[PDB]
DNA sequence: TGTGTTTGGGAATCCGGTGCCGAGGCCGCTCAATTGGTCGTAGACAGCTCTAGCACCGCTTAAACGCACGTACGCGCTGTCCCCCGC
């Protein structure tokens, strides 16, 4: 399954007020047996095409360094 | 949601009493500083030599300088996780 689902589901169960930070999300998708060492620079990529997809909404920060929650628009 | 002011309350500080022990003074003594004198020599001074420090010049080339260009490291920001702190 490509890794656009598999962070939008971390953050849509991890949701909260404040945002999923980068460290959470390798988090989430480490105990989802994804691994985020070798295919970080994946996840940086995918988790950017989600920002300009719209579909996440930058909270803090700038880019991937950020907190990031689940556009409800 | 955010900026700003205020108060009880522990903690450091001030003040007065007090008492106690070491610092300051006094005395008797002694031994080390002082006086005077002799004598030896350490060094102050003159004087002499020669070396090695300074000033200069010219030439070559290697290093310093300025500048273009790019990337990688420093620094700021965010997050988290845990390990020292206060009690």
């Amino acid at each position: 399954p490509p890794v656009s689902e598999l962070i939008t589901k971390a953050v849509a169960a991890s949701k909260e007020r404040s945002g999923v930070s980068l460290a959470a999300l390798k988090k989430a998708l480490a105990a989802a047996g994804y691994d985020v060492e070798k295919n970080n620079s994946r996840i940086k990529l995918g988790l950017k095409s989600l920002v300009s997809k719209g579909t996440l909404v930058q909270t803090k920060g700038t880019g991937a360094s950020g907190s990031f929650k689940l556009n409800k628009k």
